[PDB]
């Protein structure tokens, strides 16, 4: 059973712009995806100094960047908070339409696409880089779920019964055919050195 959903038409509009915008420094997707693995595997952290049974999904706290060549897929696994099915339908937890609108307004007062973060909605920056971007994530209070979209103003959200995970969310990048570099070792170690260097998680570059 497969649910079909409308993004809302500013998130659409935004999903849009990141695609059709003529933008070449492509490689801050990674840094985005990096910071909100970081944020949930924060909450995971803050939560379970009250209540350490919140850990009992993994107490492991990190992200894996896995490359596929023939998949052709980069896929960002963190054991952070998760979410819930109600998160997954309203804009994967985050501030979407007010978020959109903010960088909007700045996009217009001097900002660049690098920006996007600083409003929350540094996901969709996703779509600078994947054709399509699968996200299966398990939070302690819900079932596992995998929301899937192709932009062109629609989404999917369906239970997942594949590969249980415990606790977290995982981000599949099917990516762009010109986009292939970001599947080369050598190229993902320079971005995480530049953008991420400092995540208080550890980053665990998978290899073929
Ligand atoms: C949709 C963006 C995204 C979201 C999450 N995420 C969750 O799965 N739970 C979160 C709680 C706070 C902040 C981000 C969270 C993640 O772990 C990775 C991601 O790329």
């Amino acid at each position: 059973e497969v649910e079909t959903f409308a993004f809302q038409a500013e998130i659409a509009q935004l999903m849009s712009l990141i695609i059709n915008t003529f933008y070449s420094n492509k490689e801050i997707f990674l840094r985005e995806l990096i910071s909100n693995s970081s944020d949930a595997l924060d909450k995971i952290r803050y939560e379970s100094l009250t209540d350490p049974s919140k850990l009992d999904s993994g107490k492991e706290l990190h992200i894996n960047l896995i490359p596929n060549k023939q998949d052709r897929t980069l896929t960002i696994v963190d054991t952070g908070i998760g979410m819930t099915k109600a998160d997954l339908i309203n804009n994967l937890g985050t501030i979407a339409k007010s978020g959109t609108k903010a960088f909007m307004e700045a996009l217009q007062a001097g900002a660049d696409i690098s920006m996007i973060g600083q409003f929350g909605v540094g996901f969709y920056s996703a779509y600078l880089v994947a054709e399509k971007v699968t996200v299966i994530t398990k939070h302690n209070d819900d079932e596992q779920y995998a929301w899937e979209s192709s932009a062109g103003g629609s989404f999917t959200v369906r239970t997942d019964t594949g590969e249980p995970m415990g606790r977290g969310t995982k981000v599949i990048l099917h990516l762009k055919e010109d986009q292939t570099e970001y599947l080369e070792e050598r190229r993902i170690k320079e971005i995480v050195k530049k953008h991420s260097q400092f995540i208080g998680y550890p980053i665990t570059l998978f290899v073929e």
